[PDB]
This record gives structure tokens, sequence and C-alpha cells, in this order.
């Protein structure tokens, strides 16, 4: 409960003391949001690492089917994405719109995140609910470097 | 091999791919022991780094200074490159000729994101270089306060 708000604002000290007091590393909000979802979304890499080493699930799905990897990828938090991938976050997990972390990174033009996801086996040809691939979204965004990266990985 | 090294240094992914298709050795070395992966990691060419790694480039190949591509990427603060190298098994505790690990080089140059990634992959925060200095001593010496705190929190 308090741990979720402490991970959200990137308050590492308050996160550390709440788990020392016995707070569940995998505690969930009414929206299925865990402390790892919010720290990942907000780009708090140090908090993300502490949560991961304490056993936080990098594949926990919220009510939108989004994992902390979806949220970090969407926001272009490259270091956070790398930390999640290192701890076994699925780069092909689909949200409620059928979008993988790669679809969200490509849509928002996050080249570094796209590279990291592809390196960890993200399928560049996965179709979302509208039948669109991350390449289709990268072309809609217009960043030609992301377009090129996806094309080079068999997109 | 020589053409592959310069192309990897320039970040020319298409020329790198063309040379590998023509039979260029992924692990070709210069007279200084620098491989195409050493130069692509040093110059921060993440896309070239990924292509080289998937084609079998050694992330632990040592140059004449005992530096691996991880040392060079960590020293220059290339976070994405560091993450790519770590994913492919680069040793975060490898020592160069000065006894410095990539963590010593990252801490010396104030590269906080690189330090976080190295620590996450098991880099020992208390390794001593040839002068008996730890990454914390080097982070302190060069006034890198953000790096100092991170190292202290990881048992430094």
């Amino acid at each position: 409960k308090r741990l979720i708000e402490a991970a959200e604002n990137g308050n590492k000290d308050r996160v550390k003391d709440l788990l020392e007091n016995g707070a569940d590393v995998n505690a969930s909000d009414s929206d299925g949001k865990t402390p790892l979802h919010l720290a990942a979304e907000n780009g708090h890499a140090k908090v993300v690492l502490l949560l991961l080493e304490q056993g936080a699930d990098p594949n926990a799905k919220d009510s939108d089917g989004k994992t902390p990897l979806h949220l970090a990828a969407e926001n272009g938090h490259a270091v956070v994405v790398a930390l999640l991938l290192m701890h076994g976050a699925d780069p092909n997990a689909k949200d409620s719109d059928g979008k993988t972390p790669l679809h969200l990174a490509a849509e928002n033009g996050h080249e570094e995140v796209v590279i990291l996801l592809l390196a960890m086996g993200a399928d560049p040809n996965t179709s979302d609910s509208d039948g669109r691939t991350p390449l289709d979204l990268a072309r809609e965004h217009g960043n030609e470097e992301v377009v090129k990266v996806l094309e080079d990985h068999g997109g």
C-alpha cells in the first residue's frame, strides 16, 4: 500500500524501510499495479533494482494487461528496460490492446529501448489487436532510425 | 579484418554486415589487440555492437591494455552498449593492466547509469585496482557524488 506510493515517487529509502518492516514486494493496487509497475513507469532505476533483487515479479500484469516492461518501454526508460530484461521480463508479453513492449517503444520513437528488446528476443513481427506490427507503428511515428532498426531485424 | 575494424569504429552497420557476408572474421584483431567489438563499444555504436555479438564476437576479448569491450563502453558511459555486452556474458569484474574493472572506470568518469547496470550484473563494488583503490575511492576522488551514494548503498 505505502510501498506502491514510495516506489512511484522514487523514494528508495522509504522503499527499503517498508520491505524491512515486512511489506510485500509483490503487493497490488485495485488496478493490479505493483510497486515495480510504478517505479518502472516513472524511470526510478535504483528503486527498480532494489525491488527486483527483493523478488518483485517483472511479468506481473496490471488491469490493462501491462507489465512493468510495457510501462518502462512506453516511457523510453532504457536502463529500467535493461534491468527488467536481466530479471526475466518477457519482451513479447501482450497488453489488452495486444501490444508488446516493442509496439509501445516503436509508437513513441524510443530507439534505445527497441534495440534492447530486440537483443532479448522481442519478435519484430507480432501483430497487435489492429493487426499492426511494431514496424507499422515506427513508420507512423516517423523516426527513420527506429524504422531502419526494425527492418534490419526481419521486420 | 582491418576493414571490419574501421567500419565497426565508424558505426557503419551496413558495411559491417557486408564484410561479415564476404567472410570477415568477427574476432579479427589489430596489432593493439583491438577487435571490431572493442571499437564499436568504445564509440557507442549500439546497433553495430548487437550485430557483432549475435555473429559471435567475444565480449571478453582483451586488448593490449587488458581492456575488454565492456571496459571501453563503461569508461565512455555508453549505458545501452554496457547492457548489450552484459546480456552476452561480458564479465563485469574483468581487470585491465591497471587492475581496474569496468566498475572502476565507470565510477572514475561519473557514469551513474553504467554503475547501476554493472552492479545489477554482479560487479563487486569492493574490488581493488593495482593501487589498492576501490570504485568508491575513485568515485570520491573525482567528486562524483551521485555515483558515491549508489556504491555506498551496494555495500561499498
